């Protein structure tokens, strides 16, 4: 079949047929795809092989490119066709950069970093993003997602609730189970449901097996210093664990200290921001890892977890986060916040300083400045973006589209449609590709019934100069009609 | 001369030379839009006037058909291009009737209505029966307050988080928990323009509700206005407590403010009018069917966030999990529901459950979101077993002629190269009857014109109604270099 | 029938056989009874009649007593016989005066009425003040007696709240009559078929007998107020209306209105002190002896007044003071010392917990010095004084048993005194000790224990100058002399 | 001289010259005191010593009776003068057995024991069966802490007021609610001498409980000490939380604390031994039957105030109202009762109520207080329908010979005049063969002598043991005025 691989090369090769692979590496990082991306592992392999077989020793041509690429071409076109979920990435990251650099004033204070992974695998990172940190209680949804997928939607919720507590605060819901999996009592109970017929060592690696697919096989360590600690200092969880033992809310035939010990292992799992960003991007992508395409979690599992981060993710501040930011998140005592922008991207941030409610100061400030500028809120309308940008669509696409539809209804007499653009505060002064406007477009025919609304209602300035410098008065003379001309002399 | 405008006759007529009028109404009935649509009255009036007077009588020819449908081509092409949010409306509602009969088995007055953000309406069951907005005006009242006053001012007198486990409870700030309970509904109702009498105050809010509703039916039932003022024991109890704590603003009478909340609760609507108000919240503060900016952007966002969390009283938490759509219920048996960026809905079933929410309504909503991929945190792309009627497929952001002409204006050849990969045809013409070539020729971009003539094999002999050859336009701009290259083609 | 009336005159008249009645007034105020006492009403009319008729012009002899004095003799002897519940009253009030003046370091007063009718007042006790929420126990007592214990508590609880405070108990009724919700409900249980004017006087009828017909005013300025400002109670009343916790066929606005009348009832400290002495007694007023309240009405009111009476000191007051009390925003506290006395205090300055500063400080200093706490042991008073018994009563009694046990050779009993921290160096009327008693009888085992265990000082000198060694010469016993010679 | 001990023979013997021993056993059994009473052992030994080593055997003559009882007359006379707090003991317990049978029809271990503050003991039912003080040691532990440490120190680490909210929490200051719930019981156990090992810690408290009990039976059941350490999930949950919040003092570990608290909870007593510990709280920190100052005055006051409100778990509010006595219950089925200044009591019945109190034991307490005036706010004098065996009406402050002698010493004639009003004879005498006149004669008060000689006609020449006529003392003191007045009689 005459596959479009040659067409891909033509877009890449603006000039001669012989292009270096070094030039192919750039314009692939422009789309925010790293050279080391797993999704294109089978592509870069043959590119390095050709250094010896080819006489030119590096200068790729059109024919050789087709053979190396394969059924994965569909993903390869999408990157250069700008059909990912965030085109104009170079500008998008630049705005993520200015937000990041702005909050430096807001007070290891030097530790300050944020990373992000788009649902299409596109990614960017700024600041100290490669300093590992523990997922201190950030693994509660990860554990809950693993349990709910493998066991069933009802089984996991016979033993823990699905709605917040409203007040730490060791207590149970009305039914006799912990309020939600986002608190210690629920996180401990759900942790005890995973692989109940296995030992401590085997259970931990099975859960950790689900990680590194959630994380796309970036770094995932199991630190011991945090594991030895928090077992001597885990009095809060010992109190919860014994309380949960007393209230008999564990499953039948389950050890309690063993369940606690596994829970302490998970909290000690150490990740960087880059690996953290790729994590929860699989949550955005509905249980399928973006950076590799592996189906990690079930469809319901990623639905249930995201609703719970919205409710209980940020502890006491969850109510305000659900209002000012309206994104699922999960915070840690380490000073790092997990963030999910469903259908768009996943993001993780790091700043050690922490505010009174268990959340980072810079981290929460960053999430606020972000949603305020990029239409990310859950109930922000996608069509009427207002001053907020929509990275889901390439820049100026909506701005140019509105003009073309506005100018379209010249001669058929669609008077009514003009009202909605005007009454929606849409600017009538926008100039199209040829410097035309609905006033210029309609003023050519000289039928007063249409242009009458524009002057009377919109009060639009008719003194604008087109690219040719001609005024509609000359156009009317060019079309042999004088009646409309009388109205034109008015307004001054 | 003939172009995409004309196909409206061909697609409806199947090429038939003359069509009956009832075909157009039946065809237009599909795709959702109703004959009485505020944006289609021109066609209805223009249809009856000429047809009954013209000698042609009950037959529509091409010239006759074009002018009658000429008034609303932007909507009619949108409806017939299937550019609406739900282009499978004939079958999307076909699902809704089977679910409607399904909830009958579980448990006389049962009706549901819907209205998409593009104005597509459907209704089944007793949807015309009026009923009182007992509690559904709480978001609507709160939305009005945000727009004129603001979120910072409105929330000094009320919180923004669920209360949980129940009156006479306040947050740590000394204000009611949120505007979605009786306590918070009173305080926001008091905030609305405390400088005019009660009667004018009611009509101000009633004016918004009609604009939010888009001028469909509304009522002000006095048989519930008085029957509550003589029975609102809990409301009176709440009101007295608020003024003790100085919760109301300065210079506000509790009895007047507490009477206004009673006036609004007594407003009467149907499923049809209510669904449009819901669809006004889905559409970001613009009526789907009349296109006015009734509300501010920040108002509807705050309204939906609180409707999601605090909407359904005690069942709010479970509803945000199984269904995840902002909603609001009332003792009358009606559930308001908002699907952001998609549609709005309203149900009605007088029987209720122990938690104060309608059983058929909540049964219907659960059976809906489980099938149509509408949950807030359900994902696009990976629909799983759920149907996704928001798009037949491909992309709603596919190739268009607009990006070319502005790409030519800006000199972004790379975008043109990206468009070239999609086997895009350059022959699609707007008013210009010109491809991207002229704009680059006018600008003088040397690389763009060379790319277009060679890479795409564009016709240089394209005519235009304005009567100027592309070479002539370049002459005024002194693009001498462009002249030589273009002339070399022949 | 040789009645003991003439014996009363002899103790009253230490001198000649004809005494002026002016001297009878004094020594009747020393016992803390006022000349205006209702119990001796008939006496006052009779005494003044013969002051003018008698040729002596006031002098009173024995023969008059047997005729004019009457059934009130049994009470009249009780005052001079010191058989009331608080003898040595002149010293007792001096300490209450001491506490009063001490807490000072402009309106400040306290009054007290003993359960036997005895009474004292100091400060600004005569300035009237409203009875704001101090009527809550009084209305509950009136309601609980007339209706029944089961009826009144179908509609209000008997439990505290420990938390304004708008909520109901688990059963669906307000927690207790000591809160506004419970206080308003009990108000609605009184005289179902009567009107606002008739109900209020029937309740006020009880209050007048409660106070022994002392001043009972119904101010209007506070009644007009608290109906405009009663939003808290309107909120409660409508709340109680909504919850349907009122009795069948009862209007809510009227029940609220009656409640506002009671709070506006105005009393002085003197009148308020006689109040809380009726229910210090078992529903019998001391100053009149009339049965005001039922037996199982003062038991319930005091139990609830202890639990819930004070507002936020309730837990601490039941610990540091342990007395039923009720406080008001006016700055006045009602006190009950069951079986002892009633009491009321006044100081406007009110602390952050809704209770008076000087008032609560006074109750602290009082109970700390006078054995009034509920679980203070009566027999082992420690450093706390006991007004129930006259001074030097137990102290002298312990000496006699300590010295008498020595005579019997009761060595075992002597262990209890010493090991109970009691001072064994106590001197009797004639300066003897147990060592002296044992020395006389020659109980060798007794004297040995005192020297070894008690370490008694042998330097004690009797009034005659005799030393225990000298008594040996009187009776000529040798064996104990050798033991006595030791220890020095 | 005629010592009062002879009257004890006459009243027991009814004037009979010779008494059998078995008569005395029943006679002393009445008035409450048991043969094994620590304060009556000397009489019992001397009673048995002569009987088994004399020809007379089991018979007591007057001289034999006087010398044997001489060591214990002050308590034996108290028992036979009916000076005990319950002089009607033979019938007071006769009531207790009928109530005992009446409650013994509800739904078997059922036993009750009592001990008065004067050491009168009675028991009925299975009172000898031991059981563990599961929760009843909470007041006892708290009392020990107050005495050595103080109320200010002990309550820095625990509040002093109930909770009403089983519920791991803290009142308002980062400390447990009260020492009567499991959370507060643990903190006080940690406060007791945190400078020595666990085992010595247990025996220090056990030493107090022996003295509070007065040396009756106690046990240390290890089958409950271990069975709670391997099952005390609630206690471990509470303990872990306390150290997180730094509620324990400095230099304390939760490991030791729960070990001690389970040791104390596992101490074993019977109804008899427990009742005396209760009666030790009645008598203000002194054992009734042995007279040791085990506790401080402020310790038992604080203990009883907290036992009143917090003693029962959730039935306490309804218990402080219907019964009003300080009490304490345990899962074993035993209720500890303290009737201040009267007696202590302990019950035992395994089956419980919904709130963890014994059904057959709690009904008995209500049926008791309803009949015997013991409610904290029942009134003396006006007993209503309730029996009052405390003093059956009489004045405890009745006239005595002691007041005359000390009144004579101080010269307060008015007190003597008050005594004279009662027609009482001033010839009542102490051991020393001296009436009030001798004391007055020694002092030389002129007015007192005139009152005594005439108001009562008392002999002034009565002989005395000390062997000197009072006139001779006056002659020694040169009270010439007294001489002539005294001589005027002859």
């Amino acid at each position: 079949l005459s596959r479009l691989g040659d067409l891909l090369f033509y877009t890449i090769a603006e000039g001669q047929e012989r292009i270096p692979i070094h030039k192919f590496t750039t314009a692939l990082k422009a789309t925010g795809l790293q050279t080391s991306d797993p999704r294109l592992r089978d592509c870069m392999s043959e590119m390095h092989r050709v250094v010896q077989e080819s006489s030119s020793g590096g200068l790729l041509d059109r024919d050789l490119f087709r053979k190396c690429v394969s059924s994965n071409i569909v993903l390869l076109t999408q990157a250069f066709r700008k059909k990912f979920v965030i085109p104009d990435f170079e500008e998008f990251t630049g705005h993520v950069d200015r937000i990041f650099e702005d909050v430096k004033e807001l007070t290891n204070p030097d530790l300050w970093g944020v990373s992000l992974c788009t649902v299409d695998g596109q990614r960017h990172s700024v600041g100290h993003t490669k300093i590992p940190f523990c997922l201190q209680s950030c693994v509660k949804p990860l554990t809950y997602a693993i349990s709910i997928s493998t066991l069933g939607t009802d089984y996991v919720h016979k033993f823990v609730g699905k709605e917040p507590s409203g007040l730490n605060k060791l207590s149970l819901n009305e039914e006799g189970i912990p309020h939600n999996p986002m608190v210690n009592a629920g996180a401990i109970v759900v942790s005890s449901l995973i692989k109940m017929d296995c030992n401590k060592a085997e259970k931990f690696d099975f859960v950790l097996q689900y990680l590194n697919k959630m994380a796309g096989n970036e770094y995932m360590g199991f630190s011991n210093a945090t594991f030895q600690s928090e077992k001597e200092t885990g009095d809060r969880n010992y109190a919860i664990g014994y309380y949960l033992k007393e209230k008999k809310c564990f499953p039948k035939g389950v050890d309690m200290m063993a369940a606690l010990d596994l829970y302490f292992q998970l909290c000690s799992v150490e990740v960087t921001c880059e690996s953290g960003s790729v994590m929860a991007a699989t949550l955005a992508n509905g249980g399928i890892c973006p950076i590799t395409g592996e189906s990690v979690l079930s469809a319901e599992a990623v639905r249930n977890t995201l609703s719970l981060m919205h409710s209980c993710g940020m502890y006491d501040f969850s109510g305000q986060f659900a209002f000012h930011v309206g994104l699922p998140a999960k915070s840690a005592v380490s000073g790092a916040i997990l963030l999910v922008v469903p259908n768009v991207m996943g993001m993780m941030c790091l700043s050690p300083p922490l505010d009174k409610l268990g959340n980072s100061h810079r981290g929460t400030s960053f999430c606020q400045k972000l949603v305020s500028l990029f239409n990310f809120h859950n109930y922000d309308n996608l069509r009427h973006c207002a001053r907020k940008l929509d990275p889901r669509r390439e820049g100026a696409e909506i701005r140019n589209k509105t003009v073309v539809n506005l100018l379209f209804a010249a001669y058929s007499g669609d008077v009514s449609a003009l009202r909605r653009f005007a009454l929606s505060a849409m600017d009538m002064e926008q100039k199209d590709y040829d410097s035309r406007t609905a006033l210029h477009v309609a003023a050519a025919e000289g039928h007063i019934e249409v242009v009458k609304f524009l002057i009377e209602a919109c009060k639009v300035n008719p003194f604008a100069k087109d690219r040719w410098g001609n005024i509609p008065l000359d156009d009317a003379v060019q079309f042999n009609h004088l009646e409309v001309v009388k109205l034109l002399q008015d307004y001054q």
